[PDB]
């Protein structure tokens, strides 16, 4: 049973779902009506308990009279549960189908709904869906739980002019016989999919093939440079079918979204949403490409089974995206990204406490809001474990055997940590003895850092390690002996590193980032990762002229990786307090409904 | 798509089945209440065609609703199809319930019903089931057709001692309401399966543990020598799952049939069916296990698409079984194996004819019973050109690879040999020009033996070529020459071969088959594959001694391999005729429908 739903997967599970999706611009709304395929687990079940969150259930019907049901009381952030009593009571595991008349609400926290004059193209509004963790339930009555996998086929109802884009293959287009001003798009999803990976793109969108199985979608003025961008995605993928196997979803497209998008990448089956913050002309920041890719194996196909279980899909993805960075740019790289990792994890476990029992790597989430649980923990704690098992059991080539055995066991299933750690110790019979020695409670189940670091390469940490600490010593005396030579032969993600580094360490001085300014010109640089901590750096220090460019990539772009730490220190920031709480409430309407929610919270509005 | 199917996969799909089955055994039927989940893959659906065989239908519910159902035209073997005309057009990608409540009939070609007189003693009855390859229709109304890959759930009422198996893993026991004479056993299979892979046990069963995920069932008097004969069952699986990757279906039991079994081995998933005619005391025919263990990838997890393309299962899996013992007992004693199979498809196009198109490896199977089409051709060709591309394309190691990587790509789905051919030509993307110069046509669709002959190893055949060209040129003076020291150092498998080696040859003397019971004391060899050969060449020779053993090892089993041939040869043996007529005639009632009814083929009726 997942903490973070209403559901019980040991009841029952949802095999099918037909959806029926109605879109309407005017209302903001998706009226749907699915048709949900029932496998009843328990002997003589009564009752259908399903999540929803700012839901209107109109009616629904179990094979044709009408079902009484009944919403609960809504919970802080799960949601409302939804009860429906059944006919009769089955012969688990015998399957049923529940037909259920839906519509959202226009807050719903899946949906953003943008008008033509948010847009790029300003003549026709937009629309697109991001149900990771729990938000699925905000638009169809759901198990809105990883554990329950299920088949769908939909059919969306949309304005004429107007595209529409599922995670699943495209099936044809449709005549609205009762709307001439409709259009409606059909969808096929034959390989079972979680609620989270459920997605739903409606806007004035253009694709062009850049691979036998990729198109790249996105409005006129973003497709020319998304097209350069991520011109290697065929590339990344077959590299990744030489690692993981082969690639079981058919399609593999891109959608680059508007800035308001809360995530860099979203691994939806067949159409993989990113954020336009990667677009950084150099491909430096691709790698979300890689990570998404990867998703197809380690997530998608096997997923984890709860929220808490959460490491399982992003530290072994985290791990095959390093190895395709491997392949590509070559050991030394993945060495360094692995040590950067580690930092990051550094980062996270102080951002939220050395002993919060969320850094976990199997935390508790029994009444946590999971938006608000997000960390690097399960990215970063659970590829060092990885990382780590790798150098103790023979090296990649040796570990890449487990991990390409692990996907076939589990494939189109979902995984506990202990599934995870059964199949380990299978796998790896005639080398029990080294798995015996590593610290299982202290890896799995304590708050901070890892009880040991794995061996890392120091060839490219070792220049940012130094400037680091040079900076953090420096006196005003010192400032002088700094120049573009400190940053001049440093790549961008070497740049990232020593910005880190500094972030991790005791504010700096006003005029230690006024030297950094006038030595690097770090406020001219375009690249989102080295800009945002940049920024965030300079906030710290209690710099005033940093203030108008904070406030400007806070609200240019809703990246929460970006915008809610600048808002958080912008907020924390006396001087600044003011008009940042103003900035929010001014930008308000216009962002993600979790965006705001979260940075509604953290300002102490709400 | 399937020939052998009434059923439409391009119209809708069914996609798990809720089995409530009814075993009565003074009735000698299967009551079963079969919910199906129908997925439509048409826009508007109004008519559901399934396939059935002497099945009686009560009556089909649609979500609840008292659903009108007719019957068309007749067929001779497929069946007469059932058309359930749906109350309201189903959309393309729907899903829905179809409740159906059927009975077998005691006849069902499926089915075996032996007596308490024809089990082990004098207990209790036993029933076993066989679907492969179109039976499974004559149990429940389905879509016959490997196409179709279906999750199941069953619950089965059978008496207290009379324990029941299902093709999935065991779901506890549980108790009934009304007609008490009965008890619950409920199995769930959660991997998709073909229809041809459910099967079901009912008897007085006993189990013993010989491994983690392995249980050997049989009767108590057939346990203690079945756990000796299959110990080496994990080491097998294991050896197995190095080469094919994971066992993805949980757990690997064994069951040992009454004599009755139509064949020697049956992959159903989680239970493979095994028959007592491999007890030979030395494990020298345990190699059934090594087959039915690879089927758990080639066959159950890739499935042929129909009963055309059965070489990718059958071809696949003897490859994959020549693979686990070339580990056990050498490279050596797989090239023998592989060259003994190549004597055994020359024994099949033989039998059926070198011009025969059903000894194409695709053949075309447009009105053709497949229980009457069965050979060692999509066995042995098969595996011949798998073994003649791994030759060609860099050893066994290279070609592991491609095999590992096409079960991959095409697990819980099924498979055409177009999908097969161009999987091949993209893994092996970089040997594109050695692939262009196999002879695909005669090696796919052109009857008889296979265009090229694959490489063997000679060290192990060498021995049992000489003697049986010995054998069919020697003359009444040479029949002194020959002693005890021509076989007594041969293993089981070089006699085996020396005695298919005689078989193809010319029929020997009545002279020679005397001198060969003198020296070498075959009459008293109790391994099957050695005595029917051995029995086999006594007929084909006009030995009248032979007469009574030949009659004894057709009635006393009845595995198709063995039993059919003896009867078939027997009935055109002059002197024999009559009494084997006679013989069949008084266990007509005692054997299976599928092997009872080829002899109204065979002894001509
Ligand atoms: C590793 C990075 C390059 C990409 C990273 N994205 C991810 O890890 C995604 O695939 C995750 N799906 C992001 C996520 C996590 C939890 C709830 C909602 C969304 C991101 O920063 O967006
Ligand atoms: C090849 C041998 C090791 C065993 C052989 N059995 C098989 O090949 C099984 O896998 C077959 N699946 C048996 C079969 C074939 C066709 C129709 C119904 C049943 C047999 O002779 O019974
Ligand atoms: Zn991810
Ligand atoms: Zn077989």
């Amino acid at each position: 049973a997942d903490p973070s739903s209403f559901a019980s997967p040991e009841k029952f599970n949802i095999k099918h779902m037909h959806l029926k999706l109605h879109v309407d611009f005017t209302s903001r709304a998706i009226a749907a009506s699915t048709s949900l395929t029932v496998r009843s687990l328990q002997d003589s079940l009564a009752s259908l308990i399903l999540d929803t969150k700012d839901l209107t259930i109109k009616k629904v019907a179990v094979n044709g009279k009408d079902a009484t049901f009944a919403l609960g009381t809504t919970h802080s952030f799960k949601g409302t549960p939804l009860e429906i009593t059944l006919p009769f009571s089955l012969t688990r595991g015998q399957e049923v189908i529940v037909e259920i008349d839906s519509v959202t609400s226009p807050k719903s926290s899946a949906l953003q709904w943008l008008n033509k004059e948010q847009t790029a193209g300003k003549i026709h509004p937009y629309l697109f869906s991001q149900c990771q963790a729990t938000h699925c339930r905000s638009i169809i009555p759901c198990q809105d739980t990883p554990s329950v996998k299920f088949t769908y086929y939909s059919q969306v109802s949309v304005p004429k002019e107007l595209m529409a884009l599922m995670s699943a293959l495209r099936d044809g287009e449709l005549s609205e016989q009762s709307d001439s001003n409709r259009k409606i798009y059909r969808f096929k999803q034959n390989v079972p999919i979680p609620s989270y990976l459920i997605a739903l793109v409606v806007g004035a969108l253009e694709g062009r093939k850049v691979g036998p199985r990729t198109t790249i979608w996105t409005e006129k003025e973003l497709l020319e440079p998304s097209v350069y961008e991520f011109a290697e995605t065929e590339k990344m993928l077959k590299y990744a079918e030489d690692l993981a196997g082969p690639y079981v979803w058919g399609q593999y497209d891109l959608l680059i979204l508007p800035p308001s998008f809360p995530y860099g990448g979203m691994e939806n089956p067949c159409l993989t949403f990113v954020t336009p913050t990667v677009l950084a002309g150099d491909r430096s920041l691709a790698s979300v490409i890689a990570h998404e890719i990867s998703h197809s194996w380690t997530g998608n196909l096997v997923t984890n089974e709860t929220w808490e279980n959460f490491w399982l899909n992003e530290g072994h993805t985290v791990y095959l995206e390093r190895r395709i960075d491997g392949r590509l740019y070559g050991e030394e790289f993945r060495q360094f990204k692995a040590l950067g990792g580690w930092k990051e994890l550094q980062n996270s476990v102080n951002t939220f406490g050395a002993t919060n029992p969320l850094t976990n790597l199997v935390p508790n989430l029994h009444e946590v809001d999971v938006d608000a649980a997000f960390s690097s923990v399960p990215y970063e704690k659970g590829f060092a474990l990885l990382f780590y098992l790798e150098q103790l059991l023979g090296g990649p080539e040796i570990f890449l055997g487990f991990l390409k055995s692990y996907i076939q066991m589990f494939a189109f299933k979902s995984v506990t940590t202990e599934e995870w750690k059964k199949f380990l110790y299978s796998y790896f019979k005639d080398k029990v003895d080294i798995l015996d020695k590593v610290d299982w409670k202290g890896w799995m189940h304590t708050p901070g850092m890892p009880p040991v670091q794995p061996k890392y390469d120091m060839t490219l940490a070792n220049a940012c390690i130094t400037l680091g600490q040079k900076w953090v010593k420096a006196t005003e005396s010192d400032l002088g002996s700094f120049s573009a030579d400190d940053v001049k032969d440093l790549s961008s993600h070497q740049l990232i590193e020593v910005l880190a580094i500094l972030l991790l360490e005791k504010p700096l001085p006003v005029s230690h980032v006024k030297r950094m300014q006038e030595v690097y010109n770090l406020n001219d640089v375009k690249n989102s990762e080295i800009r945002f901590r940049w920024l965030r750096l300079c906030i710290r220090a209690g710099w005033e002229d940093v203030i108008p460019l904070a406030l400007a990539m806070a609200t240019e772009q809703g990246r929460m990786k970006f915008t809610r730490p600048l808002y958080r220190d912008l907020y924390n920031f006396e001087k600044a307090r003011e008009q940042t709480v103003n900035t929010f409430l001014k930008n308000r309407s216009f962002m993600h409904p979790v965006t705001e929610m979260l940075v509604a919270k953290d300002l102490h509005i709400s």
